[PDB]
């Protein structure tokens, strides 16, 4: 294991391998990790656990670290495979030992490991644990960030806020910590993280934040269940957090499409080549869905005022990748941001039409269709670059 | 070039390495082929191309067969890129050589290529063309079948009719004639061509096989514009055809499904288990969305005669690529089948409503949705069981 901070013990595990989150819908290309402490005072307290096919690695390295019936209490922010999936495994050497966790937290539990029978204590916002030597931990709810059931824990003295999902990264490192990390590397993931992840839950975030802040206790280090432990300047993962919450856009357009002739293609490329003429201050970035990586495009369309999305007419309908992922975005809900709808048909068409209407379900604001019959000629490229201008100058932060 | 039947001679283009067609919509697993033929009697005539990256090595080996001027007319039975995209560099060589096409055929070809200088020639059902010798060629419109530019041409005398996509199929070979390769693996290519591309034209295959089915006109052989070139009793697949566009289902139940903790494969693995008790008559396959081949699952959908789509509540929406599906489903508007949703939640859920409803939208006659939360104990797979049971005794095709 290794040591946190003073009496505080790392006993997760790291995850070199792992590429799929939530089955295939979140890919982890720099790998992951599962954090669980160990707190060692008077009492003995174990917060949260691993994944489950780590289960038996857990409680092995579990046992070299201290005695199990040593243990007094186990605490769970979070209910979820990842985390609390080895908790059965544990359990079963000792089935005795308390669990603290939020009343939602009991539905959740109990759902997948279907042991009722443990002692559970609900516990709400405020509620305090004596661990003995004037240490005590700190309860604070926190449903729908990004659970019903999830809560963060804050252990007075060492000034240790355990937020377990919250302000964490899918990361994999040897070192523990955020400044004995890649910068940057450290950044996308976070990022990458939250686009992906916390979207949707962004107007609980800033009052969840706030009310935290309100509390008036000190943050020497912020430990989640996910990438590093934040020591140096902890506070700076949750100002972004501030900032990403406030229906975060930077000054880019995020175009993708699928195509099974590349019209639609060189649609998209005419339209970005109208943008970058029409507004240099614009970043644009073009993404074939069937050729690249969905998370990537999700952070982007996070990032972006604004997204053009392109598909053709496949049987009346528009193509299955675009649909899919328009249903993605509707669940992410995404708030002041623009879009239109393009693509290429072959005679009666009605995808383009049809896409376009769906982005408006998903919330963004639309303007008007760009149409194109089979390939794209040189007056059709003007249209799809006037397009572009069109669109650029709508879309203008700021005037020129 | 490969002689198929007296002065007809095969200049096409074998594809080994291919693997998407349509895109990333139509997987080709086995290869597949591009059929072009050469006849030459008293008149040459060129029928159909190929594909677009081929066309250096298509009219190298058409010069090695025949003088480029020597070809007299060129005939497009359907101008999709796979078949008349090697057309531009062919007409640069001899722009002045007519061809001949369907109305709609203009309007395609010269989306694509944009060479409307072209010498067109609008051919509609009856039309002739001599040839010399006694010979004929004999036009026949298959609009819609799968395109509106779509025709078949007919060779008297011979009695080959060039069918292109029609009787078609994604297989790769070195023999030509559909009595020297493998039938097993002709008949999957065959079907999976069917199901994923004609399917939605069904009610259009019928009554155009009986048109010419109507002309009395002897069949030697069809020559297709992709896989073998049928001349053992070549009317085989025309019966299939007849077989599959009458609504064609089996005795079978297929249940597909996305997942991100398994819980909604658990009961997906129930209902199964269900169904199998109760009606052994009934053939059941399961497939992972995520996991799975989209084509392979299409094809065994229009063999069912009727499904289960499974999915977890995600964002209070359904997972993306259970949308995309059912949205390609839409297209390929499938008849006379039923189906029944289920799937997973944490709280609220929602997903497996959604789900059920766009079902419907897609043609299935919808029975009552099964729902289970998080991971299902004992008691929830039972149900999950006899939901397959009553799917079982409510989709029977016989009593028992
Ligand atoms: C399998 C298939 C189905 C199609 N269905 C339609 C359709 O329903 N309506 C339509 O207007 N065009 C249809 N088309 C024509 C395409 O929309 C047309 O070729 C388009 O310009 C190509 O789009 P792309 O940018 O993806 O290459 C279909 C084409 C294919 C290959
Ligand atoms: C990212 C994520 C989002 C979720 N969103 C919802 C939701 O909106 N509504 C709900 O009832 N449950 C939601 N859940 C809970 C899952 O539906 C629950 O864990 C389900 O039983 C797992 O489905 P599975 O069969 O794919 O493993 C969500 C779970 C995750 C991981
Ligand atoms: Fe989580
Ligand atoms: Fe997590
Ligand atoms: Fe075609
Ligand atoms: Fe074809
Ligand atoms: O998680
Ligand atoms: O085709």
């Amino acid at each position: 294991s290794i040591v946190v901070k003073n009496n505080i013990h790392w006993v997760g595990q790291r995850d070199w391998e792992v590429r799929d989150f939530h089955g295939t819908e979140y890919k982890t290309l720099r790998g992951s990790s599962y954090n669980s402490y160990l707190i060692r005072e008077e009492k003995n307290v174990l917060i949260d656990t691993v994944k489950h096919k780590f289960s038996r690695e857990f409680v092995q390295n579990l046992r070299n670290e201290i005695d199990l019936a040593d243990i007094d209490y186990i605490v769970i922010n979070h209910a979820e495979e990842d985390h609390a999936g080895a908790l059965t495994e544990l359990m079963a050497q000792i089935p005795d030992t308390p669990i603290y966790c939020t009343a939602n937290a009991i539905d959740s539990i109990n759902g997948h490991h279907h042991h009722p029978e443990w002692n559970f204590n609900v516990v709400k916002t405020g509620d305090t644990l004596d661990i003995g030597n004037g240490k005590q931990l700190i309860f604070v709810e926190t449903p729908m960030l990004h659970w019903p059931d999830s809560m963060m824990t804050y252990l007075t003295g060492d000034a240790v806020l355990f937020s377990n999902d919250a302000f964490g990264q899918h990361y994999c490192d040897e070192h523990l910590f955020n400044d004995e990390v890649d910068q940057t590397e450290l950044f996308e993931q976070c990022q990458r993280y939250y686009a992906n992840i916390l979207t949707p839950f962004s107007r609980l975030v800033t009052p969840k934040i706030t009310e935290i802040l309100g509390f008036n206790l000190p943050v020497d280090m912020i430990a989640t269940s996910h990438g590093v432990v934040w020591r140096d300047n902890p506070t700076q993962i949750v100002e972004l957090y501030l900032k990403w919450a406030a229906d975060y856009q930077e000054d880019r357009i995020t175009i993708f499409y699928d195509t099974m002739y590349n019209n639609t293609r060189m649609m998209a490329d005419a339209i970005a080549q109208g943008i970058a003429e029409t507004d240099p201050r614009v970043a644009v970035k073009i993404f074939n869905v069937a050729r690249s990586d969905k998370n990537e495009i999700l952070t982007n369309v996070f990032r972006s005022k604004g997204v053009l999305v392109g598909t053709s007419t496949m049987n009346n309908v528009m193509m299955p990748k675009i649909a899919g992922l328009v249903e993605e975005m509707t669940g992410l809900r995404f708030r002041n941001k623009r879009a239109s709808a393009f693509g290429s048909h072959g005679w009666s068409g009605g995808a383009v039409d049809r896409l376009s209407t769906r982005l408006q379900d998903a919330g963004f604001e639309m303007s008007l269709s760009l149409k194109a019959k089979w390939r794209p000629d040189q007056d059709a490229l003007k249209l799809c670059r006037e397009h572009g201008r069109e669109i650029a100058r709508q879309w203008a932060l700021a005037p020129l």
